[PDB]
């Protein structure tokens, strides 16, 4: 069957960090569900792009399991993910069942907030490093994409293609990632 | 006063080629209007991301002028742009007032369709090259972003950041473009 991705879309999400992985994963044949943290209502992103989610998180939760749960960044987006009990429940479940969790830019700070993946090697945006490392619950990495077991992290809007392709590779293999990447006209 | 950008959003637009330039231009302090070709309703893009436009094109066309008009790609998106008389009028008026026109991926084939900027060095997505240069109305460039006068073109989702930063440099200067670039964590120069 198709692999499945859940992308949790909160108010203030960075729209490039949301759209690049959704689009790239769908190019790979992954069934992606863009789930509104606050319900099915359109979501205002960090630079005011308004994206209409496929479903509420509430509804998407009862439609899994997902091969990957993806947390976009955005200062406000990440704060909102970090404050949600529903997100906590979803990530705890994914981690417990040995499913992939992928977070980009400020997104990984929601992993910290929800006590997810402690002991893992992670990266973040350089501006998020200090918040992420508060408590020494992770080992920090400067890699543009970092994968430590089932915790996959990345640094910024400009690493979003790399992040998304790393997810495709994890789920579908190198050859699929290659087929997807070719037409993207990446450097 | 701030510069203004009109981004014309059609059903089937490539959502990365739409969102990257909107976001990057807004980072630069450009006032960007995402204008829906069909009206004010949300627009389904090529990989099913649904974007709510700020305004209809019919409306935004009345809030001119714009410092840049931006045509995203996407096969179906570019086809809808190519088939619109409203888009033709906008592009004709922009070229006539010596304003920038910026088109990415299959988006430049809309310039061909509307007879815009013939004689320009342009680039497109590799799979759009043949259609763009049928009739010999342009010179082709393999550069990831090309700028020939007021015709600025680029190749694909993977060149969207460079495309958007070129628009920023053309409108707001190299200093602002470098300011906007710094926090993106794009690749270094080496």
């Amino acid at each position: 069957a198709s692999k499945r991705a859940l992308v949790i879309l909160a108010k203030g999400a960075e729209e490039m960090e949301t759209v690049i992985p959704v689009d790239v994963m769908r190019r790979a044949g992954i069934k992606v569900t863009v789930a509104g943290l606050a319900g099915k209502d359109p979501v205002q992103c960090s630079r005011d792009v308004v994206i209409c989610p496929d479903a509420s998180l509430e509804d998407a939760k009862k439609e899994g399991p997902y091969d990957v749960v993806v947390l976009p960044g955005g200062n406000l987006g990440a704060q909102n993910l970090s404050e949600s009990a529903a997100v906590k429940e979803i990530l705890k479940e994914q981690e417990n069942r040995k499913g992939l969790i992928a977070a980009i830019c400020a997104g990984p700070t929601a992993l910290l907030a929800h006590e997810i993946g402690f002991g893992s090697k992670v990266t973040t945006h350089p501006l998020a490093k200090d918040k992420m490392m508060n408590g020494g619950h992770y080992t920090y990495s400067e890699n543009r994409v970092e994968k430590d077991g089932l915790i996959l992290t990345s640094r910024g809007p400009g690493t979003s293609f790399e992040f998304a392709l790393a997810i495709v590779e994890a789920l579908n293999g190198k050859e699929v990632a290659a087929q997807v990447k070719a037409p993207l006209v990446l450097k």
